[PDB]
């Protein structure tokens, strides 16, 4: 499992991240995420407001307690304080910032976290305020380092001004690209990370309903790999910068994801990818 500078401030992950979100029957929760670690993968997902109670953190943190604390990458996150018919209300105040990652440190029972993310961005409070209780944080050694989730240019700028940020985590795959206008070229310029989340399941989703699509078959055929891996490869491919953190509950599917990292796909291959994504009578549809 090759490894990976994300960001520069010294954060080191493995190429392939882990999602915790979905695994919140512990026992076998545990053993997904042990295997993930048998496999190589040493970077680890999770947020408070996953589970119930913080209980993604929780399972996360007894895993933790089979594997070798040190050589593990914990993300996790705080800033969604409440959701309701009326939508997600997130808070950023310095007081918050640090009881939530109180909380976090103990429901994971660690003594840091290394990447710690704004889950989602208070516009009430200017992001100098939240970044100046993190950057607290870092000093301390509560936590390592900084991430920010779905936050505007405007955002990600004026927070690296305070504090570098570490990682940016943004939804894109093949079936969302629209971080590569703006956000992307953003994070490069800064040395920003990258952390694709949802990078295959909006894509599975989308392959269920259409099959309940031909062109990715064959392009994954042709590969050698399955369209999951192909759509994985894909993210992979697009930077050196590039973390995934695709979720699974099944062993089998943590295999397959682990081996899309063996696909190998030229810039040609990539495109032909993206634009495939905007007797007698014995013949097949043509692709
Ligand atoms: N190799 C694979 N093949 C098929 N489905 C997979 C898969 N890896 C993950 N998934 C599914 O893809 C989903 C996770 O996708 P994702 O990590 O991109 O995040 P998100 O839920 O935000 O879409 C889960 O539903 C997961 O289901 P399983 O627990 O049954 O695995």
């Amino acid at each position: 499992m090759p490894r990976v500078k994300l960001g520069t401030q010294g954060l080191e992950v493995s190429k392939l991240g882990f999602g915790c979100m979905g695994l919140s029957p512990e026992e076998q929760g545990i053993a997904v995420i042990k295997e993930a670690f048998n496999c190589g993968i040493t970077f680890f997902d999770t947020s408070d407001i996953y589970g119930e109670n913080g209980s993604n953190e929780e399972l996360l943190g007894k895993a933790l307690k089979q594997l070798p604390r040190e050589k593990i990458q914990v993300g996790t996150k705080f800033g969604i304080h409440e959701i309701g018919f009326s939508g997600v209300k997130a808070k950023g105040t310095p007081d918050y910032v640090r009881s939530c990652c109180e909380a976090s440190l103990k429901r994971l029972d660690v003594d840091y976290i290394d990447l710690f993310y704004i889950h989602r961005i208070d516009t009430t409070v200017p992001i100098e305020i939240t970044m100046g209780e993190l950057k607290k944080l870092v000093e301390e050694g509560k936590i390592k380092y900084v991430g920010l989730s779905e936050a505007s240019p405007d955002t990600i700028r004026r927070a690296h001004a305070v504090h570098p940020v570490t990682a940016l985590q943004i939804e894109y795959s093949l079936w969302t690209r629209d971080i590569e206008d703006e956000i992307v070229p953003l994070c490069r310029q800064l040395g920003i990370g990258i952390v694709p989340y949802s990078p295959i399941g909006r894509g599975l989703f989308w392959g269920k309903a259409i099959k309940e699509y031909y062109r990715i078959e064959a392009l994954s055929q042709k590969h050698g790999c399955t369209p999951v891996q192909l759509a994985l490869a894909w993210v992979l491919h697009q930077g050196e910068d590039v973390v995934p953190i695709p979720g699974t509950t099944k062993i089998k599917n943590l295999h397959n994801n682990v081996g899309a990292l063996k696909v190998k796909l030229t810039k040609e291959d990539l495109k032909e990818i993206s634009d495939a994504v905007p007797w007698k009578f014995a013949n097949t549809p043509p692709l």
